[PDB]
């Protein structure tokens, strides 16, 4: 049987971190469990550091396991899964789940996802297959992947691209790799880095004001993501100060909150001109992921451009 | 035939003369109130086109409100919430340029004008009209960036098909709308401020503290999930809403209803659930609120009523 | 507390102690019908099932019927057109044994439970709850093979959301159910004979002569597109419907309605097209209608209305 | 500029076929367009011969042009589509494309349509990924396309794995492609075949009649496909006449009514002590088509099984 590290990020998703063999004994069949408890949060309130410490853990203890489960709140697991997504570089299998009921409610989903969770870990087919979110009997890529639904157990997709592969009595039909770089095949490496770019999301609505922008853009953020409306278009005061700062070197990427579909670029806004980039389908706080790692390469809005077009 | 007014506030999405089979089905008389593209849609534009409706409410039989695709979906639920003619009211837009290949805008303006002219449309609060569907102005929003078929009532589905010029409606909307709802804009040239912060993995509070120490009137939490916050977030939200500032969480997350009873103790914080509303709407029902309270309780109700 | 009925058509979903917490929402009573694989549903079963409620309908305050999934949106669509009673009736099953991981049964028939004992659920014809959602008999239908979530009301959309036990209903469904229908079963022993047949590239006209040929009233086409057939099934079914036997086309396709007024001259050939009701339900809705008329105008306008 | 030929098979479906470079002009400015009329029906009347007389003139005229476009009825499109990416052997772009709106139709969407698949039939990218349908600026893989809606012009989508990748100002981003084999990775060869394997698709439902099988039954049927219920279950008589088929050599296929999700093995039905096959995906019309070609190979059902779980 497989070995199995369990890393988890906050409480228990099923029935410490180290009880969930008991919790889910069936685990004992399929793999051989260890736990560490990495911090203990909830997900609202993940951040740069817990991103760092979970990618260095992982290119750390590569050697010493077959294969990694991150237990994470669902409301920021597409976040770090993207995360990962790009700075593991191990090519086992690293897979995130959740839990959209609590471990103490009637039904809850949280010992099937980890079960299902572990049979993808261990499967050696999911290997090279980039980061992976295994919830509701689905495997979905870390890139594509979003909560697309406030409370179903059923909420997670990945609406552009579909899944890479259905679970069915612990097995796993794979019919999609992702074709965007991931992991090994990334240029990011942060082994070193204790912090990472700074970029912000503003939003954009009707009659939006520009104060969340400006506050971003004197307090020197590195970057900025616009939460567009349609194809990644901004109020017209919010493309001011946006347009200001990016020639002052302010980094900023058009996405969208639409959520699904790309933010092209050749649509209604000169990118080229602006010194903009187009963040393609990450939706805004995917494209921050992508933005900050591409900050630590370049400054240069052709070269992110280009980073956006690859990984 | 039906008298059919168009209220454009756009560039064209369509070429009358455009579409001639208008002809066939209503007598359409057009007016430009404005004309911008609708990621600057405005409060400014909104209040025109309600108190344009309610004042030309008797010499016409419904409405068409030709709109960009971008904010329509913030537009329609502002008038859905303060037009006080039950006749129909549609507005419509086009996901593909008038002169590209294909062009969604002539069948588009056609279907608008069908359902406008179709007395069953009637007292159904305003309606977006988009590939073939009627969908209701509170829960229709826009899922794709480029795809034609991009207009979704994701929660609750649409009112109706429309095939052949026929509908077949098996829907309408419980909350209340046009006539039914206290808000009177008649007499306001102006909307309390009401701004949106998006959260996000390490969330900086600076978007949030400008709005804060800018007077806004309300402010909009696009959530994490069932409407959470990033701590920081939180924190500048609770003193906001401590301090005159009513504070709606919503979610950034496409579908579903942020609730209470979760994860935040909303009467603890002075906070309002936004239900099914996303930001953008969440944006539209409380700047309307707050022309009328800003008692966090008075508002929740309002948000469980509209 | 309300009391509610639990009819049971199979085995258990959950495991009244199975699922405990049912005591503090209703006093629950229970009776096994049947017990079988929903696979093997049949008119009998139906027939039970409408003149139990009916006849018991005085004697509660609402009705759960536990059934397995692959027919319910079959059966909770015969009994939305055949339940007299008003007072709350709901379907529920389970996606998952009751033994397996993270089983679905014992929430979704506390959600159902919640459902029956809401006086807000009253009216709405039969239900059907999975997932923490409503859904209308009419349109719901099972759309994924394993998902807990397979259960959507594709075309209209689900009535209501429940959360934390409370239900917020924003949708009903317009076409005409239980107490507004004719479909009176108090005194069949049977229903007509209706069958469906499949519509592919080179498709036999086999299936649809061996129905002719047994002498079926009526007989349902899962066409392809817009309610197509396949040109030696069409043949058959033109032959069988100047024959005595009412043909209605129907679609495999899995959402939008087989519309009159498409390729196929339905006055013509004497035939019915279904709508949004997809072959099983259209099967339901002819065979009642068979109980009242064989004329196809007369199917049409049922085929309208319900 | 490449070669493009369009093979057409029904009505046009923009604006005889050599016409439609005047109807869609702009298809000047991206191929060298030649068409063909191989038949012209209604694919509600699709049939065997027009498949293997398509499949053998892709394959005879492969080295004749730099790509494909088949235009085609959208009924039964996604049942040709599948049938092709089994046969064909050309791994040049084969795209297929129809309409939902009549040519003649306010806002009609063949022009673009066909611009599209012109595009995607044109992009080297294109290549290898196994026979296409591009619908509403889509591109969608042959095995998983179907018709979700009856009018809807956004009806083709690839329920379960989700789309290739999506067209934006006549440029692809390619973000996926089959895993299942397909086109040359097949071993199905039809250069040489008249006809094809009987096989029909009975439905099931409550109630339902064992009449519809018993008579493909008597008739000799090769094989026949179950649209079961659920997960590919049966009516108790339907059940009892295609297994009594079953030990007399008829293929027997679950499939499933449902229009998502997979017909799995090791679920409600013992395909093993049956000899019955599980059509994973594949819904009852395209494992009808895989079944006829299979059928061409082996009648033993752990053969086919093994077919549905590799094409
Ligand atoms: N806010 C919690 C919700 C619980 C969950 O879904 O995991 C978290 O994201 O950690
Ligand atoms: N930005 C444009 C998009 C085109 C349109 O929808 O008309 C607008 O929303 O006005
Ligand atoms: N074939 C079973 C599936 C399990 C269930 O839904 O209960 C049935 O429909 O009865
Ligand atoms: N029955 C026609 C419909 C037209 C179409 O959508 O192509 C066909 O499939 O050929």
């Amino acid at each position: 049987l497989p070995n199995i590290t369990i890393l988890a990020t906050g409480g228990t998703i099923a029935g410490g971190v180290e009880n969930l063999v008991n919790a889910v004994p069936q685990l004992k069949d399929i793999a051989n469990v260890k736990g560490e408890q990495v911090v203990n949060i909830g997900s609202q309130d993940m951040n740069d550091n817990v991103w760092l410490t979970l990618a260095k853990k992982i290119n750390t203890d590569c050697d010493k396991t077959d294969g990694f489960v991150i237990t994470h709140g669902t409301d920021t697991m597409e976040e770090t899964a993207y995360f990962l997504d790009l700075t593991v570089k191990c090519d086992k299998p690293v897979v995130m789940v959740g839990a959209m009921r609590p471990s103490t409610s009637m039904s809850a989903d949280g010992p099937f996802n980890l079960y299902n969770a572990v049979v993808t870990a261990a499967d050696k087919a999911s290997a090279n297959r980039g980061v992976l979110v295994v919830m509701n009997d689905t495997v979905l890529d870390g890139r594509d992947v979003t909560k697309t639904n406030t409370t179903d157990v059923a909420t997670f997709k990945s609406v552009n691209y579909g899944p890479l592969g259905y679970i069915h009595n612990g097995k796993i039909d794979y019919q999609r790799t992702p074709a965007r770089k991931h992991t090994s095949d990334t240029p990011f490496d942060v082994s070193k880095l204790n912090e990472l770019p700074k970029v912000g999301i503003v939003y954009n609505y009707a009659n939006a004001s520009d104060l969340p922008a400006k506050a971003l853009v004197d307090a020197g953020y590195d970057g900025i993501v616009s939460a567009g409306v349609g194809n990644g278009n901004l109020y017209k005061s919010v493309f001011d100060t946006l347009a200001t700062a990016a020639k002052t070197g302010t980094a900023v990427v058009r996405s969208s909150r639409v959520p699904t579909g790309a933010t092209t670029q050749d649509a209604e806004v000169d990118d080229a001109k602006y010194g903009f980039v187009a963040s393609g389908t990450l939706n805004p706080q995917k494209a921050r992921v992508l933005l900050q790692l591409a900050l630590t390469q370049t400054k240069d809005p052709q070269q992110i451009q280009q980073i956006f077009n690859q990984y």
